[PDB]
This record gives C-alpha cells, structure tokens and sequence, in this order.
C-alpha cells in the first residue's frame, strides 16, 4: 500500500518551482536542482511555487503528502518522532503526529486516512495575482531527517497533488527532501558527490 509518486502534469500543465537561494551558511531553505532536492531548516517557511499553463477551476485543491524514499521503508507512515510530537510547538491547527504543516493559512485541512493511515495537508488552491507567475505554499516541516524514532535518517519525498473539489487527480508532482541544521552546507554537500 504505497500513494502514487509519478509525475503527472495534467491538463492544467502543473509544474513545481523553488526559490533560488543559494548555499550561504544563512540559507533556511534551499533546494537542489540536480538533486530535485529540497534541504530546510525545522519548523521554517519552506516556499513551494505552483505553476500552471492554465487556471484550475475553483474549488481545486492542494495536498501534500511524504512518504520514504526506500522501497525497503516505502509502506511505513512518515510520522513526526515522539519527542517532537509531544513538543510544545503547536498552531492549534496540524495534529501533534503530523510532519508537513502548512504557515499563514487559516483554510488549512488536516487529514489521517482512515484506510491507509497516512497523513496529509491540504489547502484550497489560489490563482495568482495578475502581476504573478505562480502560487506560493508556505510549508513547515516539524522533525529533522536524523530524529531517532522518527525518519531516523531515511530520505523522504513530498508528492504534490493538484485535486478537484470531489478529490478527483488533477496533477501530481514530487521533490526528495531533507529536514536539517544547515541547509546550505549539506547541500554544497551532497552535490560536491556529483
Ligand atoms: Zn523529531
């Protein structure tokens, strides 16, 4: 029991986009173009830009989802580790287990499915501004990848999906990502490998 992960831009042409924003020491959030890799900070703004060709009609909605990246690990819930989760770092709004939130959206929707219990946010999707080429979701993410009892080190995805107001597929899209202290360095990291 594994969501899809496969890359579906649909007839709405949806397409990810990400800040440029380097590999200073300061970086909270960067993400890798080679890599199709997103490295953040805990707990801080993690932009993600919607691109369309065309406008989804009202009522369209946004949902993220992470699984583990690993096939061997790929049927395990990604959940926030217990001591995070017991931390005293709640909005009021994401459940405590969750470890995608979405920042300064009060239309913000929580789900644990009842079926495959896994945990997703979702928002309604807003169009650009006219003077705009996408929309920006602000997202957090609440656990580091090296919380023991939590991801312990496992490499996650984000998938992306683009849903109708019945939850009907609109597009689907996907980025590895890695919760950590710097940012910047792990990035200038990974991609000296290259
Ligand atoms: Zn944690």
């Amino acid at each position: 029991s594994v969501p899809s992960q496969k890359t579906y831009q649909g007839s709405y042409g949806f397409r990810l986009g990400f800040l440029h924003s380097g590999t200073a020491k300061s970086v909270t959030c960067t993400y890798s173009p080679a890599l199709n890799k997103m490295f953040c900070q805990l707990a801080k703004t993690c932009p993600v830009q919607l691109w369309v060709d065309s406008t989804p009609p009202p009522g369209t909605r946004v949902r993220a989802m992470a699984i583990y990246k690993q096939s061997q690990h790929m049927t395990e819930v990604v959940r926030r580790c217990p001591h995070h989760e017991r931390c005293s770092d709640s909005d009021g709004l994401a459940p405590p287990q969750h470890l995608i939130r979405v920042e300064g959206n009060l239309r913000v929707e929580y789900l644990d499915d009842r079926n495959t219990f896994r945990h997703s946010v979702v928002v309604p999707y807003e169009p650009p501004e006219v003077g705009s080429d996408c929309t920006t979701i602000h997202y957090n993410y609440m656990c580091y990848s090296s919380c023991m009892g939590g991801m312990n080190r496992r490499p996650i995805l984000t998938i992306i999906t683009l849903e109708d107001s019945s939850g009907n597929l609109l597009g689907r899209n996907s980025f590895e990502v890695r919760v950590c202290a710097c940012p910047g360095r792990d990035r200038r990291t990974e991609e000296e490998n290259l």
